[PDB]
């Protein structure tokens, strides 16, 4: 019928584990789990045996880059945003003890980099 709405990283519906397909007018329990802001709501197969709108239900928070490297050199591999990663390179031939590569992840109401603080071995 619905042919399984799809896998949503945001949410792990209770019923979807062994069932996956439902009749029109059926409400599914979706929960936003790993820190996403969104207000969970059921997805109901209302249109064309397709779901009401499971899209962007749970939300990613915008990330930041004002912590800056001491040298002034930081590289944006993926982006500044959530799931993205950056380099903190002070020098080519030096070591950075802590988070050389900061990664922005969801804490729940905000997104932070896993960066402890700028570090330069030199």
């Amino acid at each position: 019928q619905c042919n399984a709405p799809e896998w949503l990283p945001f949410a792990r519906p209770t019923q979807l584990t062994d069932e996956f397909e439902f009749p029109i007018g059926t409400y599914l329990n979706y929960e936003c789990r790993p820190g996403y802001s969104g207000r969970p709501f059921s997805i109901i197969c209302l249109k064309n045996s397709v779901w009401t709108g499971a899209k962007d239900r749970c939300r990613r928070k915008s990330c930041r880059n004002p912590p800056d490297p001491v040298n002034g050199m930081v590289h944006v591999i993926k982006g500044i945003q959530f799931g993205s990663q950056i380099k903190y390179s002070c020098t080519k031939g030096y070591r950075l003890i802590g988070s050389s590569s900061a990664t922005c992840i969801i804490s729940g109401d905000t997104v932070i980099w896993d960066q402890e603080t700028p570090i330069c071995d030199r």
